[PDB]
DNA sequence: GCGATCAGC
DNA sequence: ACGCTGATCGC
């Protein structure tokens, strides 16, 4: 239907200075991953190119790299991961229809070119489900279907990139996304390709390790529960707990009795094998997604872990991590926070280097909701979280534990989005009326928060949507419903987006500003995860002392706040050290 | 596949 | 009955 040019060659029309560029790659994981085929539209014609002529064609691949010809793409990072596993640099990129439709709706979930062609009403591409299939049917089609489909995304690229920019405009958004997210796609790219090198060999002795002290406690829960059983059966677990031992039922779930770690811990002055349930959970925890699990996603040749950092998933502009999952690695518990020291610099003499904000989201309310205590408090750069623990846990600075500040910060964030007296007393076991006032005192001693959470949620209902600091949205529709559960989700949602996704803002130009530093002083230190208010790197040794001057400096200046922003830093010889 | 659960931010 | 995620597991 589409006319195309099916090419046997590349030709000079093919190389024009602007294009919509296809370069699929139909595996979810795109790394090392196959390219099935390549599209190109532009102002001569419509053509189709096998990978194999393409690819090995000098002049095909010296325009890739061109920076001054112009590509539109949709998910551009992944073909320029997938071209770099090809050993083939792409640059160009003027345009990302799956970030551009992301900026203007993140909750449409937009996933591939039909979904974003369908919120400007063209619709003459089909969604890349419908030509693959899902599952064990998902198969490459045969050439004359692919290479339509590939040419009609081309095409719709190439028409919808006018309208989708005219909008972002319009959202002043269209600096969002030209100069934050996709020069931000770009890093994100160089990070996913470079990796994280694992020590292969502590790993998996940490494993051997593990599996014994599994067993001891394993044998320790049959012990005290008289007979063995499924520990990890939410059914088994919960007919020992709350019908043979008769502990008492705090809390259902839709299938049956919870056993969440809450639960447990209220029920431990009840019974001692739930503490070894815990522990036993705790090690499994480790044993399957953190030991098997990252095992199962080394590179064997490498020794690399290669995550993909999902930039168009999160409703408040936070990436997320995949396959492996690199920004939930523990580090709150001392035998979780040792998996840390099997993530290792791929160069010998280098070292990592992690710097991280201080109470981030707290500052930048304090910023929005201009709090006059609020403000002097991180202008005096006090710690929030140590104070609020000495206010909870009635002990002086010197007394406050680790696990203190670490309860305080929940409370200190808690608070400030919406949690109730109810959820407040569950969590630090304290009477609902003692809670109900402590809220009521902190939003006396912060009466800007309470006007802000006040202010915001009518800015929601009046526009029917929040913003964040760089002008990223989220359509709240909710925030009128009748029901009041869903309206009181809703405008929750509407304290809490405007805060995360201002902090997500901040750090995501951090990273441009710190990479275009590093290349400008000609380091080789590079950047390796984010972990949402945190940049690890890694760096020669001779750079550390350069570094621990840069670093804190790039990401204390990216915005200029009504508050100072803080960043606290560290390097070791592995991420466990860098802390 | 989903809901519970738990690791991080 | 604070927010935002992803992986694993048993059902
Ligand atoms: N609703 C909500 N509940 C939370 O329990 C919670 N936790 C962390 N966050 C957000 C706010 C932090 N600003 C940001 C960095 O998460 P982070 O752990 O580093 O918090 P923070 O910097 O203050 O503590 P720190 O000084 O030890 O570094 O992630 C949260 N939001
Ligand atoms: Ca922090």
């Amino acid at each position: 239907k589409m006319a195309f040019t099916l090419a046997d060659r590349v030709t000079e029309e093919m190389l024009a200075d602007k294009a919509a560029l296809v370069v699929e790659v139909v595996e979810e994981n795109y790394h090392d991953a196959p390219i099935v085929g390549i599209a190109v539209v532009n102002e001569h014609g419509r053509f189709f190119l096998r990978p194999e002529t393409a690819l090995a064609d000098p002049q095909f691949v010296a325009w890739l790299g061109d920076e001054t010809k112009k590509k539109s793409m949709f998910d551009s990072k992944r073909a320029a991961v997938a071209l770099k596993w090809k050993g083939i640099e792409l640059c160009g990129v003027s345009f990302d229809l799956l970030l551009a439709a992301y900026l203007l709706d993140p909750a449409q979930g937009v996933d591939d070119v039909a979904a974003a062609a369908k919120m400007k009403q063209y619709e003459a591409v089909r969604p890349d489900e419908a030509v693959y299939g899902k599952g064990a049917k998902r198969a490459v089609p045969d050439e004359p279907v692919l290479a339509e489909h590939l040419v009609r995304k081309a095409a719709a690229i190439w028409e919808l990139e006018r309208p989708f920019l005219d909008e972002l405009r319009r959202n002043e958004q269209d600096r969002l996304l030209v100069e934050l997210e996709q020069p931000l796609s770009s890093i994100l790219a160089e990070m996913e390709f470079a990796g994280v090198k694992v020590d292969t060999k502590r790993l998996e002795q940490m494993g051997k390790e593990l599996a014994e002290q599994l067993g001891t406690v394993e044998q320790r829960i049959y012990e005290l529960a008289g007979q063995e059983f499924n520990i990890n059966s939410p059914k088994q677990l919960g007919v020992i707990l709350f019908e043979k031992l008769q502990l008492p039922v705090l809390k259902k779930t839709k299938t049956g009795y919870s056993t969440s770690a809450d639960v447990l811990e209220k029920l431990a002055p009840y019974h001692e094998i739930v503490e070894n349930i815990l522990h036993y959970r705790q090690l499994g925890k480790l044993q399957s997604t953190y030991i098997e699990g990252l095992l199962k996603v080394v590179r064997p040749a490498t020794k690399k872990v290669h995550t993909i950092f999902n930039q168009a998933l999160t409703q408040t502009g936070r990436l997320s991590s995949t396959e492996p999952n690199l920004q939930n690695i523990p580090i709150r518990l001392e035998e979780g926070r040792k998996i840390r020291q099997a993530f290792v610099p791929s160069e010998s003499d280098w070292l990592i280097f992690a710097a991280d904000y201080s109470q981030i989201e707290l500052r930048v309310l304090a910023h929005i909701a201009e709090d006059d205590n609020l403000m002097e408090a991180f202008r005096r750069d006090l710690d929030i979280h140590t104070k609020t623990a000495m206010d909870i846990f009635q002990v002086s600075e010197d007394e406050v534990t680790p696990n203190m500040r670490r309860q305080a910060k929940a409370v200190n964030y808690g608070i400030v989005y919406g949690i109730s007296d109810y959820g407040l007393a569950q969590n630090l076991n304290i009477s609902r009326k003692e809670a109900a006032e402590f809220i009521e005192r902190y939003f006396e001693s912060f009466p800007g928060v309470k006007r802000y959470m006040e202010n915001i949620v009518q800015e929601a209902k009046q526009k029917g949507y929040v913003t964040t600091l760089l002008h990223r949205r989220r359509y709240l529709p909710d925030i009128t419903s009748r029901n009041f559960n869903v309206r009181s989700f809703a405008e929750r949602m509407a304290m809490n987006t405007p805060i995360q996704g201002s902090a997500a803002d901040i750090i995501k130009k951090a990273m441009i500003d710190l990479n275009a530093r590093l290349k400008e002083e000609r380091l080789q230190a590079h950047l390796l995860l984010q972990v949402h208010d945190e940049l690890i790197l890694e760096a020669p040794k001779e750079e550390m002392e350069r570094l621990c001057r840069l670093v804190p400096e790039v990401m204390e200046q990216a915005v200029t706040l009504r508050v100072p922003l803080k960043v606290d830093y560290h390097y070791g010889s592995t991420w466990y050290d860098a802390k």
